[PDB]
RNA sequence: AUUGAAAGUUGUAGUAUGCGGUCCUUGCGGCUGAGAGCACUUCAGGAGUUGCCCGCG
């Protein structure tokens, strides 16, 4: 939720509304959002750790809960 | 957004190569299921009986 929002300026708040201070373009902000979201796909698939060439761990997701 | 903030203990690596469970070896030689032995002894197909009855080439 803070992607593209400067840490020091969560909101700019000049028209008396606390709308987010999105200093960057909203479209590429959303693009960064789905890029970060899709970065999780090669995480629970077998692309974690070292010795990938020689080991490539035998991986499978057992169970999970997300909110 | 906590003396926290940025961060791969990282990348490349075959225990591998040749190595006969191998060569010889009889389950072999001798050996009577053999000798004795009545399907024997008694025995009627048996006792009765009109080819029957009439006859002019």
């Amino acid at each position: 939720g803070l992607v593209g929002i400067p840490q020091g300026l969560p909101v700019k708040f000049e028209e008396n509304q606390p709308r987010p201070n999105i200093v960057i373009d909203p479209n590429e902000r959303k693009a960064r959002i789905e890029s970060a979201l899709k970065a999780l796909i090669p995480m629970l698939s077998g692309y974690i750790g070292a010795n990938l060439a020689r080991s490539f761990p035998v991986f499978k997701v057992e169970e999970l809960v997300a909110i």
